[PDB]
């Protein structure tokens, strides 16, 4: 259920990837490719926690004709800040949130060890800084 930066380094160089922080900080800097998760706004909190909305619908129905099909089979990455054991995530954090939603959708995403703080260390190169 985890995955070390470098390890996701090889494979985005050779899988989905979620960013699970504050949509402020997503747009500051973010994995390359990396999907955002609101579960800051209340409605979409909610929705996503009833299971009204999933996560692989927010990612697939942007994609196209296999999209659904080709995202199962794909492996899910999904990273916080700085999160190291997932097993020690409180249930109010989106992380635990996007995870939840992903296992019941059918699928074993892994949690970056360490969230984006470890991996900008040797890996701020396929990150996303913005102009701001």
């Amino acid at each position: 259920k985890i995955i070390y930066p470098n390890d996701l380094a090889k494979k985005m160089t050779k899988p989905v990837i979620i960013d699970c922080r504050p949509f402020m900080e997503y747009n500051k800097s973010h994995i390359q490719g990396a999907v955002h998760i609101n579960c800051a706004d209340k409605i979409s909190r909610r929705r996503l926690q009833q299971g009204k909305i999933t996560v692989l619908d927010l990612i697939s129905c942007r994609e196209g004709k296999d999209s659904f099909k080709r995202i199962f089979s794909k492996e899910i990455i999904v990273y916080d800040e700085n999160t190291n054991e997932p097993s020690r995530v409180m249930p109010s954090q989106p992380l635990h949130i996007v995870l939840e939603s992903l296992k019941r959708e059918g699928k074993e995403p892994l949690v970056l060890k360490g969230g984006l703080s470890s991996f900008k260390q040797n890996h701020e190169n396929l990150c996303d800084n913005s102009k701001e």
